[PDB]
C-alpha cells in the first residue's frame, strides 16, 4: 500500500498529528519562508500542503540567519478545541553554541491565522509540547551544553507550560539523559497505558541516526529504556535504500492501529564505491517516511524489524487520494504565487517578486547575490524526486556585469549552481554558467559565453536532472534546444557534501535577479515548469 | 583459556604459521628496525618472541622512508624443509599511489641468517606466498589502481612463483575483486577439503575492517562468497572492546582444530562520549588477537557469532609458559640490547648506540631531531599496556640549546612528546618539556624549566600512563619525584589521531640524544625500566 | 654588456671563484643528482657548465630526502692549489628543525675526482670556508635555534678548521646576530683593506631578500653594519624584472674590478595584477645574476642603486663565447647523457636508464610514481626560457595501467604535469594527461583518452611553454600534430605557489617512465628535443 517516502524531497523533522480521522505532518523549513509546511492525509498514504503557518514577520524573522538556521523541528499537536504549533529560531548552528528560541503559536483550524508567538525558553532546540490527561501541558525539548569538555546534548529538560499564565512555571527538570548513542533530541511524550513514554531522536542526523523509546510512571522519569533500543535506525543496515531513520513521532490511529513517522535520507546510486568508508550523498535531503508499529510486552516495535521497511500496510481505512496541486507548467496566471514556491528567509513583497506588474510573468526585481543570507530576489521549489527537468523563459536586459537572471540549483548561500544571462563588455548581454563550491565560485563557460542576440525576447533555461549527474541546456525559440557542455555533479547538491555539518536542508530549483547596481532592473519569468521524468 | 589480544601493543597484520606442534606469528613493523616480529608458540597462549628476520641492510634499507611506510603485512610459511617470508617495502604512502616492492627471504630455522632478498613484484602490497599441494607456488597480492576516478584496491592478482628460477612466471590474473566493502587486501589462499579458500581483508583497517572468505573449485575461481559474510568484524558491534577486527590468517592445529589471528583495536575509556559518533582512540596500535573456528557446511565459522571475543577456548594441548624475556628495570649490563628496543629505520652502529663506551650504562651519542626520517638516536619499546611506568635515569652535560637527551612517547616523527635534559643561555642546564602535535611544537614549561645543579650526576626521568592521561616526572636523587604540572593525553599518541591515515604503528617509549651542532655529544642512560602499573 | 640573468633557469645561490684570470660559480642543486652545479668564464658574460663535483653516493646520498632537501647553498673556494667545495645535505625541511650536515671535498682540478667528504658540522646550513691571510682556515655557517619561542636564525657561528686534523678545532662562537631584517645566513668573509668583511642574506630568499656586508678589524667581531643596509635587495622596487636579489658572493677580478654575483627570481608577467598583493611566481626558479661593485669609505656599492640592473658593464677583458654544449634534437647516439639532465636524488644506473640497450634510444626501464622520493625512472633538464617548446618520441608497449612512459613538466613530487602513454582494460593502449596539484592528481581527459592503434610503434610528446601558459600536443607521425584541449598554467610550477615554502628549485622537463607492476617493462625514447621559441 504505502511506499517511503511519503514526503519526497526536503521534508525532515515530521510531526504527526491525529484530529479525528484527520491526520497532519508539520516539517521543518530552516531558513526558508514561510517557515512550516503542514501535510495533511485520511489513510497516511497520500498527503496535500495545507499549510504555512509561519507567514507573518512576528512569527518569523530570518533575516540573516545562517544558513541551516531558523526553522528546526516543529510540533505540532492538537488540545482543547486548537492546534499548537511549537518551533524555534535557531540563529548559530556553528561552535560550542547553538542559540535560538522556543515560541508557540496555536489556531483553531490548520490553515488559519495562527497567532504571534508565546516565547517560551531557549535552552534547546527540538521543543515538544505535551497535553497530559489532567489538563495540564509540559515542554520538553533538548538542553544544550556548550562547555568545551562536555557532549552538547545534556539530556531531555521538561518543564510545565501555564496556558493561563501564558509561560513556563515551576522549575525545569532534566527527565533522560539519553543512551550511549547521545546526541538526544526530539523528545515526544505520550501517555499510553500506566506509561508515561519518551521517544527521543539519537546518534545524529547523519547515519548514525536512531529512534530510541524510554517509559516511566512519573513523568519525571526515571524512564527504563526499550530493552531492544533502538526503536529504529538505520545505522547496521547500510544497504537499506532508506538512511538516517530517526526523529519520529507516534501516532495512534482512529481504527486503533500505530505508526511512526521519521525522516531519511536516500543516498544517491552507490556503485563500486566502499560499503561502509562514506554512506552515500542525499540531494533530496532528508524526507519523511512511514513505519507501522506493534506491541509487545508493554513496548512498542517497528513491523520488519528495527530497520525501516521501504513499503508498508496502511491503515484500514479508505484510500482517499489527492488532486495534483500545482501546474506542471505554471503560468504564472493565479494571482498568489503556487505554494510549493518559497523565498530565502523573508517574505518578498511587490517590490521584489510580483504577479501584478507584467500578467502572466513572475516579475523579479534585482536584488542581492546568491552568497547573500539577507535578501535574495528568488523563488523556489524544491527538488522531490532523483529524475526530472525543470524549466523556466526569462525576459530580462542587463546593462551591466553585477546584474544577472536565470535558473538556479541551490542547496545554501556557498552552495549552488546557476545557468544565467548578465552582461559583458564586448559580447553584450551573454549566457553563462556560474557554480558556487563552499563559497569559491566558477565560470565554467569563460570565455566562450552565449552571445544573445538583440532580436531574442525569451530566453528558455533548463535543467534535466538525471539522479546523479544533471545538464543545463537554453532555447531562445523554445523548440531548439542547446546543451552546454558542462556535466554537473548532484551530491554537491546534498546534505553530506557540506562541510560545516549545518546542512539540514535539500536541493532547490528557482528562479533568480541580481542587481548589484542597485538600479532596480527586472527579470521577467514567463512560465516554471517541474517534471518528474 | 586464551584472553585477547595475545600480542599486546603494535602487532598488526598477524600471520600465523604452523609447523608441527610449533607456531608462529609474523606481525608488521614499518618503520620500526629491524623487520618483521615473529613468536612463538605451543599452546596459541603464551607468546615468546623468537625472531626479527629483516636486520641487515641487504634485506631491508628504510632511511628516508615516510611514517608508517617500510614493513607492511607480512607473510610467513613453511614448505619443502624451510621458512618462506614475503615483507614489503613500502615508499610512497600519500596520494594516489602506494609505491611498494615485495620480497621473499628464507631460512631453514626460524630465528637463523634469513637470506638476502628475491625481488618479486610492486603491483600492490599484502603479498602471500601460497604452497599447493601438488608442490607448485603462487603469490597473491592485492592490486593497486592509482586513477583519479577509481577504487584503488582493484582486488587480488595471482602469479606462480617459480622456485628453480627465483622469480615469479607466466601472466599475473585477477583472481577476486571483492565484497561491496572493498579496500579488498590481505589475500591468502588454502587448500582445504575440495576448494581453494581465498581470506581477504576488507573494509580498510580502521572501524569497518573485516575478513572475508571466499572459496572456488579452481586456483584462479571464480569464488564463491561465505554465504554469511564477513567472517570476522567488530563493525556491527560498536560495544566491544576489540574492534577493527580483521586483516586474518588461518591455523589449522596438529589437535585438528582451527583458529583465526587477526589484528584489533582496543579505544581508550570513552564513557560519556557518543557511541557510534567516533569510535575510540588507540594509542596501543594495532593488536593481535585470536578466534576459535568451526566449519559448518564447508564454511568456516568464528565461534561466538561473527564479532571477536575477549576469552576463547585454546587448542586441546598441555600449556608451555615462558619465561618473562626482558629486565622490568633494565640495568643495561648485557652485551646486546634487549629485543624490545627497536631503532628507526636504519640500525644504529656503535658510533650511535653503544653499551660498550660506558659499562652498565646505553650510550646515545646525539644524531638528528625527533622529526627526521633519517638518523635518530634513539632507542624505543612500544606502549604494551594502558597502565604503566617507564623510567629512566640519564647522564648528559649539554653545552647547546642545539643538543637534548630525555625520555620520549613517540608516535611519529611529527607526534610525540618528551622530558627532555638541554642547555638554556641564562640558566645552563635544563630540564624541559617538549611536544609535537603534526610538526606542531610546544614548550609547556616555556620559562619555568626546572634548573638542574651541576653537582648532580643523574636526572632521573619518569612517565606515567594511566589510559586517557600520563604526566611526567623527574628526580635528582632517584628516591624523590616532583611531577611536572602538565597533564598529556594518549589519543594524541593513537593511530586515530593521526591526521595523514598513513597512521599504521602505535606508541614507543623510548631514550633520545640529539646534537644538533655535530660535537657528537652523548648521554649516558644507566638503566631502562618498564613496568605495568 | 652582461645582461641578466647569466644563469637562466633554477641556478640558486650563487658561489664565485676567481684562478688567476678563470671564474667559476657553483650552485645549489638540492634533490637533484649529481650535486652542485659549476660553471666557468673569462668575460663572466658567457658561462658553460664545466663540473658536477658529487657524483658519488658516498659524497652525496640523497634518497629519501624531502623536496629542496639534499644540497643547499654551496661555497666554493681555492687555496693552497686546490678546490674546496662546501656543502650540506639538509635532511629536514619543515618544522622547527632543519636537520643538515656539513661536508667538505676538494679538488686538485675543477673536473676531476673530488674526494670523499670530510664531516665538518651539523649546527646549519649556509656553509662557508675562509682562508686567512695567515694560513688558518675558518668555517661560517648560520646557527639553527629551534626553540618555539626564538627566531630560527641565530647568526652567524664562525670554528677555525685544521687542515692537519680534518676537523674543525677550538670553541664555535657567534661572530654576528644580523640586523633587524632577520634570517640572516649565506655568511661569506673577505679580507680586504684592514677589515674583515661579512656578507650575509638576510630577509629570505623571497621578495625581502637582501644582500648584507658587515666589517670588523677582529674575525671574531663586533662587526658594523654597512651604513646603507641593504647591499643589494629588490624589496623597494616591485617593478624591478629582476626579484628576490640576495645570497650574493664577491668576485675580485684579475683587472682590479670588483663584482657581485646573486640569485634572482623573475616573475612571470603580472599586467592587471595589483602590485604589491602578490609580487609574483617564478617557474625558472631563482637565477644567477652579476652586478658591478664600487667602493667609498671603505664599503662596497651596487652600481646603480642598492637594486640589481638587468644589464651591466663587465671587466675588461675580450669576450669568449663557448661552443654550444647540447644538441636542440637529442637523437641519444652518444654512450653517456647530456650533463644538462639531471636525476631525482639518486643516480641512475645501467638497470634503470641505458642508452647502450638500444642503438640510438634511451632506455628507461619503469619504476615508482612522480610521486616517490626514491626510484624515480627520470631523466630532466631545467626550464631556462619562458618561451620553448621540448619533445620525445617513444617506444613503449605497457600491459597494464600501473605503467606508464611520457613527457614530464616537473617541480616536485607533489606538482607536475604530463602528457602519458598507459593502459587501459577497454581502450587498450592510450594517451592521456595527468596533473598533480600538492599531491591531488587530475585526470583532465578522462574517459577522452587517446587511442594508440597496434600499428603504431612511435608516440611524439610535446610541451609548448609561452610564459604564462603552456600547450601539450602529440603526434603518431612527427608531421601532423594534434594539441590535446587544455590549456596548463605555468605559476603552478613555481617557487612561489608550493605552500610549504620549502620551494627552492625550478620546474624540470624530461622522460619519465613508470612499472607499478614490477615487470621492468620499458619505454624506449628515440629523441629528447629542446628548443627555445
Ligand atoms: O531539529 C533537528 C535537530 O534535532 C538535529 O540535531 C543535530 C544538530 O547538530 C548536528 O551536528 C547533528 O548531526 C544533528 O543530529 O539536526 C537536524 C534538525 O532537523
Ligand atoms: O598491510 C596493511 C594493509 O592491509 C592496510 O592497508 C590500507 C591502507 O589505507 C587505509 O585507508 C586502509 O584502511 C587500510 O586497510 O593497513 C596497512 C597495513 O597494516
Ligand atoms: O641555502 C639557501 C638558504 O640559505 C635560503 O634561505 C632560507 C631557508 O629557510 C627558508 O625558510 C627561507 O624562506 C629561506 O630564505 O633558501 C634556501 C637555500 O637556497
Ligand atoms: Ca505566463
Ligand atoms: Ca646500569
Ligand atoms: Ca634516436
Amino acid at each position: 500500500k504505502i511506499k517511503n517516502p511519503i514526503l519526497t524531497g526536503f521534508h525532515p523533522d515530521p510531526s504527526i498529528c491525529r484530529v479525528g480521522d484527520d491526520y497532519y505532518i508539520a516539517v521543518s523549513t530552516f531558513e526558508w519562508f514561510p517557515g512550516v509546511r503542514i501535510y495533511h492525509s485520511k489513510d497516511l498514504k497520500n498527503w496535500r500542503l495545507v499549510a504555512r503557518p509561519l507567514n507573518r514577520l512576528s512569527q518569523l524573522n530570518m533575516i540573516g540567519n545562517p544558513d541551516s538556521g531558523g526553522v528546526w523541528a516543529p510540533h505540532l499537536s492538537y488540545s482543547d478545541g486548537k492546534f499548537w504549533l511549537i518551533y524555534t529560531d535557531v540563529k548559530v548552528v556553528e561552535g560550542q553554541w547553538k542559540d535560538g528560541h522556543n515560541y508557540l503559536v496555536t489556531c483553531d483550524t490548520i490553515d488559519g491565522a495562527w497567532s504571534d508567538p508565546i516565547y517560551l525558553n531557549s535552552s534547546g532546540f527540538d521543543p515538544s509540547l505535551f497535553h497530559d490527561e489532567d489538563g495540564r501541558k509540559y515542554l520538553v525539548n533538548m538542553y544544550w551544553d556548550h562547555r568545551v569538555d562536555h557532549h552538547p546534548f545534556y539530556g531531555i529538560v521538561l518543564q510545565e507550560y501555564s496556558v493561563e499564565q501564558k509561560k513556563l512555571v515551576g522549575e525545569p527538570k532534566i527527565i533522560f539523559k539519553g543512551t550511549d548513542l547521545r546526541i538526544t533530541g526530539g523528545p515526544h511524550l505520550y501517555k499510553i497505558n500506566g506509561y508515561y513514554y519518551l521517544l527521543t531522536a539519537e546518534g545524529g542526523t547523519r547515519y548514525n541516526h536512531a529512534a530510541t523509546i524510554a517509559r516511566s510512571t512519573s513523568l519525571y522519569g526515571p524512564y527504563e529504556v526499550h530493552p531492544d533500543n533502538p526503536l529504529l535506525t538505520s545505522w547496521p543496515y547500510p544497504r537499506n535504500p532508506l538512511q538516517k531513520a530517526g526523529h519520529a513521532s507516534i501516532v495512534h490511529t482512529h481504527t486503533d492501529e500505530w505508526f511512526l513517522v521519521h525522516l531519511t535520507g536516500r543516498p544517491l546510486p552507490r556503485e563500486g564505491q566502499p560499503l561502509l568508508e562514506h554512506r552515500g550523498y542525499c540531494p533530496l535531503g532528508r524526507e519523511t517516511a512511514i513505519q507501522r508499529l506493534e506491541w509487545k510486552d508493554g513496548w512498542p516495535y517497528v513491523v520488519g524489524g528495527n530497520g525501516p521497511s521501504l513499503e508498508i500496510d496502511g491503515p484500514s481505512v479508505e484510500e482517499v487520494s489527492w488532486e495534483k496541486d500545482y501546474d506542471e507548467k505554471d503560468d504564472f496566471d493565479g494571482d498568489t504565487l503556487n505554494h510549493h514556491f518559497q523565498t530565502l528567509r523573508i517574505p518578498l513583497g511587490e517590490d521584489i517578486a510580483t504577479l501584478k506588474a507584467r500578467p502572466g510573468h513572475l516579475r523579479l526585481y534585482g536584488r542581492e547575490s546568491l552568497t547573500s543570507r539577507f535578501t535574495q530576489a528568488f523563488v523556489a521549489r524544491r527538488w522531490q524526486h532523483f529524475h526530472f527537468v525543470a524549466e523556466t523563459k526569462v525576459s530580462f536586459r542587463p546593462t551591466t556585469f553585477q546584474q544577472s537572471a536565470g535558473l538556479v540549483n541551490y542547496y545554501n548561500t556557498q552552495n549552488w549552481t546557476t545557468l544565467q544571462i548578465t552582461w559583458h563588455e564586448e559580447k553584450g548581454r551573454i549566457l553563462e554558467l556560474m557554480t558556487c563550491d563552499h563559497l569559491v565560485v566558477d565560470q565554467p563557460l569563460r570565455g566562450r559565453e552565449i552571445v544573445v542576440p538583440d532580436d531574442i525576447e525569451y530566453v528558455y533555461l533548463r535543467v534535466t536532472v538525471q539522479a546523479t549527474t544533471y545538464k543545463y541546456s537554453y532555447s531562445f525559440d523554445g523548440m531548439n534546444w542547446i546543451d552546454l557542455p558542462v556535466t554537473f555533479e548532484s551530491y554537491k547538491l546534498s546534505d553530506d557534501y557540506i562541510k560545516s555539518r549545518a546542512a539540514f536542508t535539500g536541493a532547490f530549483v528557482g528562479m533568480h535577479c541580481r542587481d548589484g547596481s542597485g538600479q532596480n532592473n527586472y527579470a521577467d519569468f514567463d512560465y516554471f515548469l517541474y517534471k518528474e521524468l
